[PDB]
């Protein structure tokens, strides 16, 4: 079912969050080798969550889901908002900007913080 893509979807979310959460200590503890491969592994964990969130919507939209497919849709745009957090912060890293690195990692911890109430409402509507 479609809620159970979304319990699905969740998990993969949580991996990255799990994966980000060691990367900073790494990243705190100056092991770039380390960093490295994190930001590999977060980047196709966020493309796999990117992809089960555009068909969750999908399907909620051939559903004719009308609430559940207005959440998506705002849940999805902070998604982009987050990937593009990211894509920075893997920009920084390899031009060697830890400030802007320390400033990118801060804003997509806020920026996933913020949209969590958004995603325990998505489960409840599917």
């Amino acid at each position: 079912s479609v809620k159970s893509e979304y319990a699905e979807a969740a998990a993969v979310g949580q991996e990255a969050v799990a994966v980000f959460n060691t990367m900073k200590a790494a990243f705190q503890n100056g092991d770039k080798e380390a960093v490295a491969q994190y930001l590999a592994r977060l980047a196709s964990l966020y493309t796999r969550h990117e992809e089960l969130l555009n068909r969750i919507l999908e399907k909620a939209r051939r559903e004719g889901n009308k609430e559940a497919v207005t959440l998506m849709n705002e849940f999805t745009a902070t998604f982009q908002t987050g990937k593009s957090i990211f894509n920075a912060m893997v920009a920084a890293f390899k031009n060697g900007d830890d400030d802007s690195f320390e400033s990118y990692l801060q804003a997509l911890e806020k920026v996933t913080a913020k949209g969590e109430t958004l995603a325990d409402q998505i489960a409840k509507a599917l």
